[PDB]
C-alpha cells in the first residue's frame, strides 16, 4: 500500500495492476488540492487545502461537483473509458484530483506529467469517469485527472469585483500549482507537465494556455474538439445572466454585492433548483433566439483574462509553448427551410446573424444534394462553427506567433476511447481499435516529453507550418494538408461582408 507525503499531509493510495504490465500502477483516488468551496467561499476563488496530520485514505473516488446528475451519469457512462461504471456522488466539495503514477514509488521518479481536464460544457462532468491508469502504464507517465466548479457555482459572475467569475477556471490552475508542489512526490516531474482535455476541456486547456497567471504551471498543450474561441463559452459580460439567476433564486437584484450575498445563503439544493430551472444545457426553439444567453461561461475578470481571448491571441505575447490542437468531424434528415431555421435557433450556441443563416445552408446544405438524408452535412457545418473553424483560426494563430503547433483530424469522447486507452481495461473491441488507441497514446506522449508527438513505429507527423500540414487519424493513418481551408475561408468571408455593413 503506498503511502506518500504532499505538502499538507499524507496521503494512502493503492496498488494496481495492468494485466502486462510488470510494474503495478499506483492510484490516488481523491486527493485535495484546495478547501471545500463552501459557505463564504461559494463564488470566491479556492484557497489552499488546511493540512492534516493523519494519513488520508486516497483509495476512493472523490464526489463530482454539483451539477444535472442526470446530465451528468449519463454523460459519465458515455465516456468511461473502462469497464465498470462508477457510482457517482455530487457535492458543493470537489475539489480534488485523482493520480495515475507508474513509477517507482522507492526511487526519484521523473517521468513527464499529464493533466487531463474533462469535457462537458463547464456544466458537468467528473475526473473519476476517466482513467489514466492505461495511458500511464502504457505510455509510461503520470496521469492526473482534476475536477474544477461547474455551472453557477464555477463560473456565476456579476462582472466586477463582488464576483468576478471563472471560479472553475481559477480551480484548475489551483490543482496545476498542486501539482507543480507535490506531483515530484508521485515520481512525476514538474518540469514537464502537459495539460490536455476535449470539449469544454479543450477551451479550458486553451484558456489557460492564454492566462497571465499560468506561467511556468505547464510545459505543452493539448485541446481537443475545443478552443478559446468557441463563441458558446465565452461571453464579455454575463451581468444579464446573473440578474436572472439571482431572481430565480428569489435574490433581490439591487447590487452585485447583495446578489451574491443572498446566492451565498443558499443551499445547494435550491441552486441545484435553479440550475435546472434555467435549463441550461438545451437549445431553446420558441421565442427569439438573442434573449436566451442561458449559458454560464468563461468571462473577462481582469484577473485569469485581462482582456478578451480573441484579443490576447492576437497580440501575441501570452505563453509560448507547444500546443496540439485537434478535432473530430462528429457533434454526436431535414429540408433547407426547417434546416436554415434551427441555424438561427442555434444562434446563441453559433452566433450566426438571422441574414447569413440562409447563406451558410445554401452553401452547406446547398442546392447540392436536395435529398433529406443528405442534409447531415448540417451537422457538419454545425461542427465547423463549433470547433473545426475556430481550432484552426486558433492554431493559426499560434503558429503566426512562432509556437510549435499541430493539428490533426480522428475519424466528441471517441478519441478518448484512444486517448485515455478504453481498448483495455474494457469491453475488448476491435483488435483495430485497440491498436489505433496505442498509437494515439504515442504521439500524446511523445508530445508530453518532447513537445513533438513523432517517434518510432509511428507515421510521420508534420509541424503545422504554413503548409497546414496535420495528422489524418483513423482505421489507416496518414498525413494531410490544409485542415477546414476552404470552411474557414467560407465563413471568415461571410462575416467579412458584414464588416461595415
Ligand atoms: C456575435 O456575432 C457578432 C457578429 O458576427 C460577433 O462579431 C464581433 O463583434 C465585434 C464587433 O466590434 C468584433 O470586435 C471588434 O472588431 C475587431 C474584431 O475583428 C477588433 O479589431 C476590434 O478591436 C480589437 O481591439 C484589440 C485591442 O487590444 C486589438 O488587439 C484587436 O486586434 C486584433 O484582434 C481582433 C479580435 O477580434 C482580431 O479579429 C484581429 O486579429 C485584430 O487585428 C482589435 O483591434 C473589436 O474587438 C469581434 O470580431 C466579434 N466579437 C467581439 C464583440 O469582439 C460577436 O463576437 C458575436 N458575439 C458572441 C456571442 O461571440
Ligand atoms: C481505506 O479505505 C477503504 C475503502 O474505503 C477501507 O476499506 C473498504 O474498502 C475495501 C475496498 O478497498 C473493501 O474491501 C472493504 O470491505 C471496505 N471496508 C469494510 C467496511 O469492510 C479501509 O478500511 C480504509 N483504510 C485503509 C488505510 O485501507
Ligand atoms: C466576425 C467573424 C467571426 N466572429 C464572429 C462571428 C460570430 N460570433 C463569434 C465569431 C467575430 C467577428
Amino acid at each position: 500500500p503506498p503511502v506518500v507525503d504532499t505538502v499538507h499531509g499524507k496521503v494512502l493510495g493503492k496498488f494496481v495492476s495492468l494485466e502486462g504490465f510488470a510494474q503495478p500502477v499506483a492510484v490516488f483516488l481523491g486527493v485535495p488540492f484546495a478547501k471545500p468551496p463552501l459557505g463564504s467561499l461559494r463564488f470566491a476563488p479556492p484557497q489552499p487545502a488546511e493540512s492534516w496530520s493523519h494519513v488520508k485514505n486516497t483509495t476512493s473516488y472523490p464526489p463530482m461537483c454539483s451539477q444535472d446528475a442526470v446530465s451528468g451519469h449519463m454523460l459519465s457512462e458515455l465516456f468511461t473509458n473502462r469497464k465498470e461504471n462508477i457510482p457517482l456522488k455530487f457535492s458543493e466539495d470537489c475539489l480534488y484530483l485523482n493520480i495515475y503514477t507508474p513509477a517507482d514509488l522507492t526511487k526519484r521518479g521523473r517521468l513527464p506529467v499529464m493533466v487531463w481536464i474533462h469535457g462537458g460544457g463547464l456544466m458537468v462532468g467528473g475526473a473519476s469517469t476517466y482513467d489514466g491508469l492505461a495511458l500511464s502504464a502504457h505510455e509510461n507517465v503520470v496521469v492526473v485527472t482534476i475536477q474544477y466548479r461547474l455551472g453557477i457555482w464555477g463560473f456565476f459572475s456579476t462582472g466586477d469585483e463582488h464576483s468576478r467569475g471563472n471560479w472553475g477556471h481559477l480551480d484548475q490552475v489551483a490543482a496545476l500549482r498542486w501539482v507543480q508542489d507535490n506531483i515530484a512526490n508521485f515520481g512525476g516531474d514538474p518540469g514537464s507537465v502537459t495539460i490536455f482535455g476535449e470539449s469544454a476541456g479543450g477551451q479550458s486547456v486553451s484558456i489557460l494556455l492564454l492566462s497571465p497567471l499560468t506561467k511556468n504551471l505547464f510545459h505543452r498543450a493539448i485541446s481537443e474538439s475545443g478552443v478559446a474561441l468557441l463563441s458558446s463559452l465565452f461571453r464579455k459580460n454575463t451581468k444579464s445572466l446573473a440578474e436572472k439567476i439571482a431572481i430565480e433564486a428569489g435574490c433581490k437584484t439591487t447590487t452585485s454585492a447583495v446578489m451574491v450575498h443572498c446566492l451565498r445563503q443558499k443551499t445547494e439544493e435550491e441552486l441545484m433548483e435553479v440550475t435546472l430551472k434555467m435549463k441550461f444545457m438545451a437549445l431553446d426553439l420558441v421565442g427569439d433566439p438573442k434573449e436566451n444567453t442561458a449559458f454560464l461561461t468563461t468571462v473577462i475578470d481582469g484577473v485569469l483574462l485581462p482582456k478578451a481571448p480573441a484579443e490576447i491571441l492576437a497580440e501575441k505575447k501570452y505563453n509560448m509553448l507547444p500546443y496540439m490542437v485537434g478535432i473530430n468531424q462528429q457533434e454526436f434528415k431535414l429540408d433547407q427551410k426547417t434546416a436554415t431555421e434551427l441555424l438561427w435557433k442555434s444562434y446563441p450556441i453559433v452566433n450566426v446573424s438571422k441574414e447569413l443563416t440562409p447563406v451558410a445552408t445554401e452553401k452547406y446544405l446547398g442546392g447540392t444534394d436536395d435529398p433529406v438524408k443528405k442534409k447531415d452535412l448540417f451537422l457538419d457545418m454545425l461542427a465547423d462553427l463549433l470547433f473545426g473553424v475556430p481550432s484552426v483560426n486558433v492554431a493559426r494563430h499560434h503558429r503566426d506567433a512562432g509556437a510549435p503547433t499541430y493539428m490533426y483530424e480522428y475519424r466528441h469522447g471517441d478519441e478518448i476511447f484512444s486517448v485515455l486507452g478504453a481498448p483495455f481495461l474494457k469491453e475488448g473491441a476491435t483488435e483495430e481499435e485497440i491498436k489505433l488507441s496505442k498509437m494515439v497514446m504515442k504521439y500524446w506522449a511523445n508530445f508530453a516529453r518532447n513537445g513533438n508527438p513523432n517517434g518510432e513505429g509511428l507515421p510521420q507527423w508534420p509541424a503545422y507550418d504554413y503548409k497546414e500540414g496535420y495528422l489524418q487519424i483513423g482505421a489507416t493513418t496518414q498525413a494531410a494538408q490544409k485542415l477546414k481551408d476552404k470552411e474557414v475561408a467560407f465563413w471568415t468571408e461571410l462575416w467579412a461582408k458584414e464588416a461595415a455593413r
